[PDB]
């Protein structure tokens, strides 16, 4: 389908949330939040998708860990807008639904920001991963 | 029936080329650049819209007019992205194909700037104009 530019830096593993997303559409938004975005994990209907980042908990060599936060989607909801804030790695990422504008994952917002609007809403993400979220792509319906 | 947000100001006259775009697929994109994009006039198959922008000569009043740029688009290929820079009114366009990266039109990109997906192509574009194109809202195919 459509999908926006890659977001982000060449280090950490590649993933794609693509087949899991033939789960459904994302019911679900979790992310680990400090002064930067950890690691994200979205639900595609009932079926979650791996922890893409905080590879390991002794990750805390070379950053913040933060506290998980969970977005349960309402049927009907879906993500219109991410703001990515990034630079070598995402450093954070606020989600605005059909419904709602979420809070900010990742309190420092100092690196390079770009908006994607999603007409129709976002179906998976993809990027790259280890300690952190290397950089993100996101993924439209079509 | 998905479709963007409206991106620009509320001057200008609405329009809106749902019914010409009947006619078929868009291909060809159709502007007029200066430091700013001042026109913009898509060909639906062998139909063209109505210039939506530079209503008159008199518009040297209040910014400059630029030169026609023409993409001829081939058969497959679709719109699927467009990163505008915004304000009061449409500042620049950068369209994005299946197959391209296209040049912008509006050398001046120092407004707020969103990235657009348009998920399955762009179907048509809405918005509104005058002596320059005071909004657009893109309408996907998916
Ligand atoms: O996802 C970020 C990062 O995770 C792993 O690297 C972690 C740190 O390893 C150190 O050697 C380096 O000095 C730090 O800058 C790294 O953050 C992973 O090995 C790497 O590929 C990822 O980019
Ligand atoms: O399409 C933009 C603009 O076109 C016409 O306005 C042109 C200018 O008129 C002046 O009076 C005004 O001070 C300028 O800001 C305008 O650019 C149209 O009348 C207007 O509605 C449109 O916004």
């Amino acid at each position: 389908q459509v999908a926006s530019e890659y977001l982000g830096g060449p280090g950490g593993d590649a993933f794609d949330d693509k087949a899991l997303a033939q789960n459904g559409d994302i019911t679900r938004i979790e992310m680990q939040c400090t002064d930067v975005a950890t690691y994200i994990k979205l639900r595609y209907g009932k079926v979650d998708s791996r922890q893409w980042g905080w590879a390991n908990e002794n990750c805390i060599q070379w950053s913040k860990k933060g506290v998980k936060v969970v977005h349960e989607l309402s049927s009907g909801e879906y993500i219109t807008s991410a703001i990515v804030t990034y630079g070598k790695y995402v450093q954070s990422i606020t989600f605005k639904t059909n419904k709602r504008t979420l809070p900010r994952c990742g309190t420092s917002a100092t690196e390079k920001s770009v908006t994607v609007l999603i007409p129709g809403g976002l179906k998976y993400i993809s990027g790259r991963w280890g300690c952190r979220i290397d950089g993100l792509r996101f993924h439209a319906k079509c």
